[PDB]
This record gives structure tokens, C-alpha cells and sequence, in this order.
């Protein structure tokens, strides 16, 4: 057996083709085993809604989790990721830095 914990990433990204348009993004990587739970959080809030997540496995069969959606940010709002994982003792939550 193996378990690997997942790397965490959040960020925000507009689409080149609609510059109107931002994302935030959670990329949690190369997890074993594939079983998770991963939410966008608004100043520590579920975000119900999050229209797009790309799952994929590498070679060795480690996971990889694109989760993103639109949102409109403001200076006020604190924005993170809450990924829960059978290698993660507790939920971990990764903070949006806003320049990224």
C-alpha cells in the first residue's frame, strides 16, 4: 500500500479568451489514495456551488484535483481551500494569497 498526502495550491486565474472572467483555483496534487474532500471557503463558509473539477491519475497512480469556479473577490473577503485526507490528522485549510 502507499499513502501520500496531497500538495495544496490556491490560486486565481482569468481566462486569456475572457479577461471578465476570474477563477479561484485549489490544486491539490499527487495524493494516494484517491479518496478526498476539498472545498473553496469564503471567509470560512462552504462555497456551495463550484462548477468545475478536473480529476486525473499519473503513471504510479497518484491523483490530481483541479477544483475551481468564478468568483469576484474583494479586498474585504478571505478566501482558502479545506481538504480533508486520510494522510491530514485534521481538515487542512490553505489561505488564497490575494497576489496569486
Amino acid at each position: 500500500m502507499i499513502q501520500r498526502t496531497p500538495k495544496i495550491q490556491v490560486y486565481s486565474r482569468h481566462p486569456a479568451e475572457n479577461g471578465k472572467s476570474n477563477f479561484l483555483n485549489c490544486y491539490v496534487s499527487g495524493f494516494h489514495p484517491s479518496d478526498i474532500e476539498v472545498d473553496l471557503l469564503k471567509n470560512g463558509e462552504r462555497i456551495e456551488k463550484v462548477e468545475h473539477s478536473d480529476l486525473s491519475f499519473s503513471k504510479d497512480g497518484s491523483f490530481y484535483l483541479l477544483y475551481y469556479t468564478e468568483f469576484t473577490p474583494t479586498e474585504k473577503d478571505e478566501y482558502a481551500c479545506r481538504v480533508v485526507h486520510v494522510t491530514l490528522s485534521q481538515p487542512k485549510i490553505v489561505k488564497w494569497d490575494r497576489d496569486m
